[PDB]
């Protein structure tokens, strides 16, 4: 068992990445509509964002909407696409006071313009902050990301701006959506699924993984600290 | 609890991939030199190869030697590099009778020529078999593999043989060392480590993962069947 000051004892991952799964199953379990659970999960986002920022986490990356989530019922998809506005309308000033930097990774051209408009004002309103980086992964997939790196590098070779022999691992990393950000030392996934689901495939080559049966809406600060306690046990 | 005929009831992954970790810790636990454990692990390879082939697994991919394993003591590295000869000198005729196809993925130019010579005769001696494919991952790393796909695609674009707009996900897959092989539906990792260690990063986008505390030399047929039982519980 762990509590907080025992966690500050040790290493705090500079970059944590979380697959926020299990919202539907949390609402189903309470005899609630699935959209209720998405809404509950929205609170745990900022509650987790605040705790990680006190601890000194420097990048928090949260998988909000997968490329494969487009296939869900249209009423749900449209509600999920309204959650960023609702989240920012509720928490953005708090995030400004907390020195947070809001950022987005994924293919944005596929979001409704009312969802994009709201996000981009968040990014600008927190641009000149230098605190913790809050990365929402929205319409994000690892294979797409890797292919678009290859296509970009290929296009520069085609134009003569890049020699093939200068393409190495580190150069490849800079054409990923994660840009120059450091790779996540710790990946957390809730809801009892033990898989990666096409999330950040390159970037978690060496990450530690922590899977929990806890559903995302139930993922309060002690579960989060316990996940950090696991991380500190991992060697080599 | 599961046994075999309960496993044939259900789906058998066409392609299983295993990270064979924990040989050193198994020898340490028995007050044995670490090279003893590598040697023990060599038996469990063919014992696992036989069981998977009866079950109808079509591709077995086993992570034998990682790119980062070069940094181990030189006496151990040289012994690990002698294991393929020893393994084939002991089991290759059995693998020929069993209709197996032996294949290798990784950067081979870095292996000693006595190790490469032995492997390549195995590959040729099983080339015209059409049974199960036994893939040893030897000097293999996912990031390197992805970069070399990008460099190959880039080189064809440079030469005019490939238009950039024809690079998509499926085309990208064909320039990976796994060629046209199907992705693994099931990934198994022994020794209690919960990470991917730069193994097959693209190819396990959607794979199910099963982690076990059992060390590889202790990974007998029931542990293997129990891992298959887990796999059959996984949905969506
Ligand atoms: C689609 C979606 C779903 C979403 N959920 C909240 C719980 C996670 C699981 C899905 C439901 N959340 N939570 C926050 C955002 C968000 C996105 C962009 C941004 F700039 C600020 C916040 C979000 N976006
Ligand atoms: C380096 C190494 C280590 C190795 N171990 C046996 C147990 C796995 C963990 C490392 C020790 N095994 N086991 C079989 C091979 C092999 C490689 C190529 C081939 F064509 C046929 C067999 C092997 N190669």
């Amino acid at each position: 068992r762990y509590t907080k000051e025992d966690i500050l004892k040790g290493e705090i991952p500079e970059h944590i990445a979380i697959i926020m799964d299990g919202n539907g199953r949390w609402a189903k379990k309470r005899s609630l509509p699935r959209i209720a659970g998405h809404h509950e999960g929205m609170k745990v986002v900022k509650r987790t964002t605040k705790l990680a920022n006190e601890l000194g986490v420097k990048v928090l990356t949260l998988y909000a909407f997968s490329t494969e989530n487009w296939k869900r019922p249209k009423m749900e998809v449209d509600f999920l696409m309204k959650l960023p506005e609702e989240f920012l309308n509720t928490y953005l000033p708090e995030l400004v006071e907390e020195n947070v930097q809001v950022r987005i990774i994924g293919d944005e051209t596929a979001l409704p313009a009312h969802t994009l408009r709201a996000i981009e004002k968040a990014v600008q309103d927190t641009a000149q902050n230098d605190g913790m980086i809050l990365n929402f992964a929205l319409n994000y997939g690892g294979r797409t990301e890797i292919v678009s790196a290859a296509k970009s590098l290929a296009e520069k070779v085609k134009e003569g701006s890049l020699n093939i022999e200068d393409i190495d691992e580190s150069l490849f990393s800079t054409y990923l959506m994660t840009e120059s950000l450091q790779d996540p030392e710790l990946l957390i996934r809730t809801s009892g699924e033990i898989r990666l689901s096409n999330f950040m495939l390159w970037q978690v080559a060496y990450s530690e993984f922590v899977f929990t049966d806890v559903l995302w809406p139930d993922f309060k600060e002690d579960h989060f600290l316990q996940a950090l306690g696991e991380f500190q046990q991992r060697g080599r």
